């Protein structure tokens, strides 16, 4: 199965359900840069480049992997050429600041482009995602000199970015980093230390790589309040903008990984490398606050993108592979067996993927819409509500879309039976690739702890009530037909509210309760949020039913979600309600 | 990084067999076993199996994955060290540990050979599958081959000097063996000539043995259409002289091997038969039925392969979780002299670890319970006892296959996720175990086909009588429980009630509605699985409560039981609700609307 961009579903979500073009027209910051016509032409081109240049390199990229030769890292055959086309097309800076040569597309558009590229070839997609991420942090916190020297080449994709955070002993716990930044009389800093697991730390796609390095000044306090952020170029830039002296840094090695094998994962060594402070001393983590809001959604989209790619392979296979006969009797009388889509269990797996992919795509767009409101709204109370929904929902997007993407890729493989275990079919690679999204931009367990700890307990539940108030107003608006979906949605919202109240009470004076609830609570939240997404899509499909087979497909998928997936909330809620006690009965030596 | 050293779980294996199931009291009143096995005999075999699996097989797992098998002009080579390690294994008697002593097998009951299978499969799944094939092939030949074929082939196969293979699958025929096309031409000398292509043949060709004895499904020229025309043939790689020495190379070969997700050291062969000489096993047109006993044992075996990956993943994860320091316990810093606390202090890490621990220990107990039913079915002098054991084998083997492998996958995912980013790196061995575990969910058939067998044949097919045999035993256990055991027996009874109601719902709903059976199948099998594990956990709890004292093993077991009941058993409700939705939501769309 060739990758085909899901542009019809993407139009349905953005233009028919959320009607985002209505919102742009009101915001003169976006009215200048995008309209329905512009957005449509951007998606058609993105679909063309992703299917035509990027998707064909996915399988051979996994089979070849990256190579390390005396410090130089090479990507698989055709990756540098495909990157050059991508970058020349403007795709690295599509959501970039126009003040420095970016296209200025809102996140609802750049997030769809992200899905297309990551579906086509996740290894390829992560490369420009780094650069776009690094730009967010430099735009928000770097000095005018740094922004003017580095942003234009990064938005053009001529220079790549990297995030150099993780050390051998420090991933989640960045407060204990050892990398040091020594202040120089000339205003610069010399960075010394070792970073690991650095995606795109070194490669052959760009003439330069602009590293954002977490380090501590020698007099820094211990823990996270001692952390600073530095811009450290691979190649120092001469006064006239030409490339100058190679910086005192290098890639010592690349990792042997489960998946995204075409993604160079670098041990980066810094030996008094010259760099410049981004933001303020001791406020390195705050310098990444915006970057990480956008990255949490972007990682969710990466997980979803692998699920979408697996479904495209699985449905084509389920229509072509013949095996056994339908339980109600032979369907394909002209043949020796029936297409496997006739079998109940095959339909169960396919529909689980379809409902999770389409629900995840809707939720990704909803979250992108909150980021765009937070950024672009002229109303301060509107911006602030959007900021609170970003803070609540980005961890959910990160952990839930990646956990559902993994289940989706596993169904996609299992549909093929034994053939799914063979690499030439591509399904096994998507499982391996999808596993990276559950630890990329930190572990999902840390995302779920942020949700329950800071976003739920930390706001007294107020942030959640902003979300569930919007859902309840939706329910109150529902006509009789939409009641099929609004009624179970309301019951799901009540279940989540009671579980929230249980947790606020149980967590008082019992810190272990927070982590104990975290992951399963985040799942209850996720299935509740997808019920809201599915009810919103059911409302539009009910209105347009009979106008196009697309709407009948949407409603059948919705009905599967509510019938077989939404009931997942009950077991998860009961497990959460068991509390932390059974996690702590045993001492570490008793395991 | 490094895959943690494998250590056989002999203490847990003793608790399950000797303490919970009391297997020596059962072997006492079984004359055919009194002769060959007792507690001390069994303990000495387990100690020996633990040494060879940890010492010579486990160290080859990672390098075996990294090298994989090679194909050179039809010769298949296993990774470096596999032939030498196989020679050691075979010379130790491990290939024939469960085989018939009449042809030189050790004759161990399934409760013991199932434990040896767990050890080798945990150490190196690719390795463990090779002797698995031979043992399975022996079961079929012993059950159905003529005296002449048994006498000529079984001794070398039990000794592991000659390997076996199962040559069933064709490009167009996997689940549906009924449409196979491989042809068997009768010869005047009493032999047949086999022509056809088989694919996905594990150990079809390799460098571990001087001969491979293929069990090939094929059809005579005048055979009926469909599965009723299918016969089974013994087709050796190399024809054997009267004196048992190797004669002429048979007219067959390996055209290629597969590129796979996992078990990369397991040669997966396209096998071409070009008028290859072989001999009929059992009866013309009863080739599928000649594998019935072999497939009952293989289904438990594949369950055990999934559990093995999970046990290996836990050994690596618990060592890592005690050594890796990151962040501080929620209730306040624990390692005051260090920069961070061991990650085992974190609620989410404990949840993942305890999920693996409870699924591994529950699964181990369930695998021993099923093995016990296979042994009772084979060895009991009492026809009532034998018949009931056969009925539970029929019911529980599909649950063993699909549940232990599905829970194995979840277990290996947790084991990788515990490491965070480190878990994605091949040197730690956690990502391989996920890839190896995925094979078990499609080995000896897809899990969805096992689930369909359970609900279609074993539940609907028996009007629920097989299930009521199982649940009768559970309720008698519940009725017997004292006050302390009530902690576990009370929620067990509620789980049994839930399962019985779901069974009654399904028997009614399936009437005239064939889609309902497949619609319910996988999730119903999971409800059954968690109910069965609740039974296993209550049995282990009863023994631990009785022995709770100076041996801390019993405290660990009860804490694990308590996690199973608090956090995993509740999974039955959502699965029961999903099943009760029925097939309707699955058939709202036409194929074109997907
Ligand atoms: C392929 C790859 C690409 C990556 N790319 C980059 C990148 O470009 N740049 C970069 O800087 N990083 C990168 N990372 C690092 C990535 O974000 C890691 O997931 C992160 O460092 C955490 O994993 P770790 O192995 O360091 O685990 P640790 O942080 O040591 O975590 C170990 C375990 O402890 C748990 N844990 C730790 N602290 C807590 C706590 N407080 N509460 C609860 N549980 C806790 C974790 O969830 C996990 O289960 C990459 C990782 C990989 C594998
Ligand atoms: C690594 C590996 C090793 C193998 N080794 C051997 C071996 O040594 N010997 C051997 O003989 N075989 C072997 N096989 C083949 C294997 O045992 C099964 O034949 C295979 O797993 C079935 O998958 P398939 O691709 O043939 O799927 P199909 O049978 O084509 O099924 C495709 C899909 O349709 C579903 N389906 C099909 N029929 C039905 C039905 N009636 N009801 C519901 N769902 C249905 C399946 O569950 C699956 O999801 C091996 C396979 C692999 C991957």
């Amino acid at each position: 199965a060739d990758y085909k961009a899901p542009l019809r579903d993407m139009r349905f979500v953005l233009n028919e359900v959320f009607e985002v073009s209505r919102l742009w027209a009101q915001l003169p910051a976006l009215a200048e840069v995008v309209d329905a016509e512009t957005a449509a032409a951007i998606l058609e081109e993105a679909g063309k480049v992703t299917a035509g240049t990027i998707a064909p390199l996915n399988r051979p990229g996994d089979e070849e992997g990256c190579q390390w030769n005396a410090g130089a890292v090479s990507t698989p055959a055709g990756f540098p050429e495909a990157y050059r086309t991508y970058a020349e097309g403007g795709w690295v800076g599509v959501g970039g600041d126009p003040a420095y040569g970016g296209m200025g597309m809102p996140k609802v558009i750049s997030a769809q482009v992200e899905e297309l590229v990551n579906s086509a070839n996740l290894s390829f997609g992560l490369y420009p995602g780094l650069t776009a991420g690094a730009c967010l942090a430099l735009n928000a916190h770097a000095s005018d000199e740094l922004k003017d020297k580095y942003l234009p080449n990064m938005y053009a994709g001529i220079w790549a970015g990297s995030m150099c955070l993780t050390e051998p002993h420090a991933g989640t716990d960045l407060g204990i980093i050892r990398t040091r930044a020594e202040p120089q009389a000339d205003g610069s800093y010399k960075i010394s230390g070792t970073k690991i697991f650095i995606t795109g730390g070194e490669h052959d796609l760009t003439e330069n790589i602009i590293h954002l390095v977490l380090a501590k000044l020698p007099d820094a306090p211990a823990g996270p309040k001692g952390i600073s952020l530095f811009l450290v170029p691979k190649v120092l830039v001469n006064a006239d903008g030409s490339l100058g002296e190679k910086n005192s840094l290098g890639c010592g090695s690349i990792e042997h990984k489960m998946g995204i094998k075409a993604s160079a994962t670098c041990v980066m060594n810094f030996d008094g490398a010259t760099g410049w402070l981004v933001g303020e001393v001791n406020k390195g983590l705050a310098a990444m606050f915006t970057m990480m809001n956008y990255a949490r959604l972007g990682v969710g989209i990466a997980g979803l993108a692998t699920g979408e790619r697996s479904y495209q392979s699985a449905i084509e296979y389920a229509r072509e592979r013949i095996q056994s006969r339908a339980p109600t009797g032979p369907v394909a009388k002209d043949k020796a067996a029936d297409p496997i889509i006739v079998h109940p269990d095959v339909r169960r797996m396919l529909l689980t993927m379809k409902a999770l992919n389409e629900g995840g795509r809707a939720f990704s767009s909803y979250v992108a819409m909150q980021l765009d409101t937070a950024k672009y709204s002229e109303d301060a109370v509107t911006r602030k509500r959007a900021e609170e929904l970003v803070a609540l929902l980005t961890p959910v997007a990160k952990a839930f879309l990646t956990d559902m993407g993994l289940e989706t890729t596993i169904h996609g493989q299992q549909i093929f039976g034994g053939h799914g275990f063979i690499r030439e079919w591509g399904q096994e690679q998507l499982v391996r690739d999808c596993r990276i999204t559950q630890i990329y931009e930190g572990t999902n367990g840390i995302q779920a702890l942020d949700l329950v700890g800071r976003k739920v307990i930390g706001s007294g539940g107020a942030f959640s009530r902003h979300f569930t108030d919007e859902i309840k107003a939706f329910v109150a608006s529902a006509d009789e037909a939409l009641g099929e979906f609004s009624k179970p949605l309301a019951a799901a919202v009540e279940n989540l509210e009671e579980l929230t109240a249980w947790l606020l009470d149980r967590a008082k004076g019992n810190p272990n309760e927070i982590g104990a609830a975290s992951v399963e609570y985040l799942h209850v939240f996720g299935y509740t949020a997808y019920a809201y997404m599915w009810a919103l899509m059911a409302r539009t499909a009910l209105a347009k039913q009979g106008e196009d087979d697309f709407y009948a497909s949407k409603l059948g998928t919705a009905r599967f979600y509510f019938a077989r997936l939404l009931p997942r909330i009950h077991s998860l809620s009961a497990s959460v309600r068991a509390g932390s006690e059974s996690l702590y009965l045993l001492d570490a030596e008793q395991f």
